[PDB]
C-alpha cells in the first residue's frame, strides 16, 4: 500500500532546471543520489508553490500514497514525496516534453497513424482512472507526457483538494460536478488540441463567458485534418447530457478501428510521407527508454 511511495530526503535529490510551472506548482528537471551510491539518476520534481502545514501534510499523503498506486502504462505514477516547507513529488522524468507542445513543434512532421495511436493510449490511461474510480479534473494536451513518440502518458492528477474552464464539462462549470463523463469532455477537448495542431481551443473567447456559449449550443469546431467520423466522436463527448457522452471503453474501441486505416479517418497534407517507425526503430526506443510491457 505504501509500499509504493518513497519518502524522500532533502539530501538525496537536487533541482537543476526549471523545465515547466502549473497550477499548484513548478516541475523541475532532477537528480537522485540513492544513500552511499555514486550514480546520479535524473528525475522529475513538482515544487508545490503554496507553503503547507504539517497537517496539511497528512491530507497530501494521502492522495499521494493514492497517486503512487496507479499501475498502468499509460498513465504516469507517483514515485516519491520529499515533505519539506513546499512538499516535492518526485516522480519519472520525461525528457521529450508534453504532447501540447510536441505537436506544435512537429505539427509539420505528424502523420494520421501517429495522431489515431495517442487517442487510443490517452483514451486507455483515462479508461484505468475510471477503473480505478479516480476523476482526473485536469485532463489536456499540456498534461500529457511524451515517454517516446510512439507512447504518451498522463500526468497531473491530484488537483480537487486544491480552474481550466476550457476543458471543463458544463456541469463542472456551472455545479462542480466532476464525474468519469466530465472527464470525457476534457478528453473531447484534448483531442481538439491534438487534431488541430496545438491550436487554442475558444481562442479570444473570455473563460468567464464559455458557459454561456456552451449553453447556446456553441462548440469546438471542426480540425480541418478531421473527417467527420473524428469529429463527431468528439462532438459526442460534449453532449450536455453527461450520460450521453460516450465511455472511455468506447473510446478506446473506436480509434483503435480508426488507428489501423488512418488514412481514411484523417486528411493529411503530405500523410504517405511519414509513417509509424519500423519494428526495428520500435525496438530501439524500447530497450533505451521504454522497457515497460505495454
Ligand atoms: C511524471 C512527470 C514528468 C514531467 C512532468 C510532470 N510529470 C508534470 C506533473 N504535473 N504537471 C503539470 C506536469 O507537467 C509540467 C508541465 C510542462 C512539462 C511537460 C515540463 N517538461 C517535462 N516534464 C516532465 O518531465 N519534460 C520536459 C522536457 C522539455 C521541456 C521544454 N524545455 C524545457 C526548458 N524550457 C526552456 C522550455 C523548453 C519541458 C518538459
Amino acid at each position: 500500500n505504501q509500499a509504493l511511495l518513497r519518502i524522500l530526503k532533502e539530501t538525496e535529490f537536487k533541482k537543476i532546471k526549471v523545465l515547466g510551472s502549473g497550477a499548484f506548482g513548478t516541475v523541475y528537471k532532477g537528480l537522485w543520489i540513492p544513500e552511499g551510491e555514486k550514480v546520479k539518476i535524473p528525475v522529475a520534481i513538482k515544487e508545490l508553490r503554496e507553503a503547507t502545514s504539517p497537517k496539511a501534510n497528512k491530507e497530501i499523503l494521502d492522495e499521494a500514497y493514492v497517486m503512487a498506486s496507479v499501475d498502468n502504462p499509460h498513465v504516469c505514477r507517483l514515485l516519491g514525496i520529499c515533505l519539506t516547507s513546499t512538499v516535492q513529488l518526485i516522480m519519472q522524468l520525461m525528457p521529450f516534453g508534453c504532447l501540447l507542445d510536441y505537436v506544435r513543434e512537429h505539427k509539420d512532421n505528424i502523420g494520421s497513424q501517429y495522431l489515431l495511436n495517442w487517442c487510443v493510449q490517452i483514451a486507455k490511461g483515462m479508461n484505468y482512472l475510471e477503473d480505478r474510480r479516480l476523476v482526473h479534473r485536469d485532463l489536456a494536451a499540456r498534461n500529457v507526457l511524451v515517454k517516446t513518440p510512439q507512447h504518451v502518458k498522463i500526468t497531473d492528477f491530484g488537483l480537487a483538494k486544491l480552474v481550466p474552464i476550457k476543458w471543463m464539462a458544463l456541469e463542472s462549470i456551472l455545479h462542480r460536478i466532476y464525474t468519469h463523463q466530465s472527464d470525457v469532455w476534457s478528453y473531447g477537448v484534448t483531442v481538439w488540441e491534438l487534431m488541430t495542431f496545438g491550436s487554442k481551443p475558444y481562442d479570444g473567447i473570455p473563460a468567464s463567458e464559455i458557459s454561456s456559449i456552451l449553453e447556446k449550443g456553441e462548440r469546438l469546431p471542426q480540425p480541418p485534418i478531421c473527417t467527420i467520423d473524428v469529429y463527431m466522436i468528439m462532438r459526442k463527448c460534449w453532449m450536455i447530457d453527461a450520460d450521453s457522452r460516450p465511455k472511455f471503453r468506447e473510446l478506446i474501441i473506436e480509434f483503435s478501428k480508426m488507428a489501423r486505416d488512418p488514412q481514411r479517418y484523417l486528411v493529411i497534407q503530405g500523410d504517405e510521407r511519414m509513417h509509424l517507425p519500423s519494428p526495428t526503430d520500435s525496438n530501439f526506443y524500447r530497450a533505451l527508454m521504454d522497457e515497460e510491457d505495454m
